[PDB]
């Protein structure tokens, strides 16, 4: 079951932005968000791929374990924070593409195409290219679906190991106190147009002391600048809620 | 194990008796500020809740790492322990009472078993299932600490790999995209001027693609000395490049 609470807009309108947040105490059952009809709206996962796609690669045996280096060879990436060699965390932490890329063709479809499925990772539309799909390709997923997949893992249910969740879970650990736990990914489609603009994301949980909030944001971006705000909006409306600190 | 004395420098301005031992890689390469006393032995106090969260985890005792630990109401020694606390949050503020009744119900022969598998300290855990490792006989030292937990850090402890990533993860205390710390701290008390007590602070920092496993003890007679437990291994770690 889900909430509309309209009056978590004006941290959006006050910024002057377009987008979702969901968010859940305890489980799946128990979600609010300022907007009903784009919390099912479906989107570009962007980078927030990465925790399926790492799932995916333990579960094959294309990553090996946990501490498996993924080894820079010297030709040159996009990014100059990419060109370097980098564990399972820091190639995910960074949004390390390449790394995802590879593991993309070295799963194959089909097998993407079965844990998509097996996850009910949103339309599980991985047409038009491997390596691409999740970044500009047909793949499509919802806040709501976020949180369903985010909660999954959280308890262990997808269809993988224990293990293998648990590795990915540490992955993605952003904030750490002694009675507040951040788990999160950032993605992003890119800088669009206002006619045609992109999407930015924010996804997650936190556990604060013994509760639990499952969380996911989006927003259509079309000024660079504006990125910040996937992580401030959030923010703002979590502490308002009173989730951050006391 | 190689000897470096210049580290002895961190200790001399607050006039702390203590070790550091810090190991890059592996257990093979490591290096301390006093070989002597690198391979002597302590109570662990609140470091014990390492293997002990893992062998509550093996034997059933903690059901899996979303069991929260409710507080019964009643007077505990810390105002930071009164209170419901998950696993990790337990673990993290240190709540001694918590571990206590986790060590009641793995029992003696449960927990002499796993300490030998471990190869933790002398294993002795006489004078009561809920004290050995506060008020005992179990000692260890820093370089079996950092033996131990490179154990853990590659799943290489007689328990499920699940259990080592279920204490893993509660052991994070920073975390970074290239950098990330698994840590513990202990206190045994202040014992007396003649016979003091003890402090630690092991566990292990990830920076970008090498591992450093890493223990600290101190002697300690006062509690206001009690952060350098961690400002000194710090300053160390940092010294190194690790930071």
């Amino acid at each position: 079951s889900i909430t509309e609470n309209t009056s978590w807009n004006k941290e959006f309108s006050a910024e002057a932005v377009n987008g979702v947040f969901v968010l859940c105490k305890s489980s799946s059952k128990s979600c609010a968000t300022n907007d009903l009809a784009r919390a099912s709206k479906e989107y570009l996962p962007a980078s927030t791929f990465k925790i399926p796609n790492a799932i995916i690669g333990l579960e094959t045996g294309v990553i090996k374990n946990e501490h498996q280096v993924f080894k820079w060879d010297g030709k040159p990436r996009a990014m100059k924070q990419w060109e370097r060699d980098l564990t399972l965390r820091g190639a995910i932490q960074v949004s390390a593409v390449p790394v995802f890329q590879q593991i993309a063709r070295e799963v194959g479809e089909v097998r993407m195409q079965k844990y998509l499925k097996k996850f009910s990772y949103g339309n599980q539309n991985i047409s038009g290219g491997i390596d691409k799909f999740w970044l500009e390709g047909q793949l499509r997923i919802s806040a709501v679906n976020q949180v369903e997949f985010l909660e999954s893992l959280y308890l262990n249910k997808l269809s993988a190991s224990k293990e293998n969740q648990l590795i990915v879970k540490e992955a993605l650990v952003t904030e750490a106190a002694p009675e507040y736990l951040v788990h999160s990914k950032t993605g992003f489609s890119g800088v669009g147009t206002e006619s045609n603009p992109g999407v930015a994301w924010w996804v997650g949980w936190v556990e604060k002391e013994t509760e639990v909030y499952f969380f996911a944001f989006n927003m259509d971006i079309d000024n660079e600048s504006k990125l910040p705000l996937r992580k401030s909006i959030p923010t703002k409306i979590m502490e308002s809620e009173g989730i951050i600190g006391g």
